[PDB]
């Protein structure tokens, strides 16, 4: 899936939240198309057994993925030593924001 960019496949698939009820995930899928995102919810029980439940099924980015931190912030990798970042403010809905700079 690498492209041009030899190496950039390796990167972390899974991110886990600051919120000390440490409850969801965020997971990362790879596509034809740079990936997508899902997002999982963590049931924890008297029972004693987990259950890991399914929220969402896609999310949409852009760049090669370095790293993510999951609201999503998404890292990327492209050549020449270039970055992009982006942030997104989930709620089913999507608000989104990129970095670009021309100096």
């Amino acid at each position: 899936d690498i492209r041009q960019t030899a190496g950039t496949g390796h990167k972390l698939r899974l991110a886990f939240s600051e919120t000390l009820g440490i409850l969801y995930l965020g997971v990362y899928l790879h596509t034809p198309k740079q990936g997508q995102f899902c997002v999982f919810q963590l049931m924890c029980a008297e029972s004693n057994r987990y259950s890991l439940d399914h929220i969402s099924s896609i999310f949409t980015n852009q760049e090669t993925l370095i790293d993510f931190t999951f609201d999503i912030w998404a890292l990327w990798l492209d050549d020449d030593n270039q970055t992009v970042v982006k942030h997104i403010n989930f709620e089913q809905a999507g608000q989104w924001n990129p970095v670009f700079v021309n100096p």
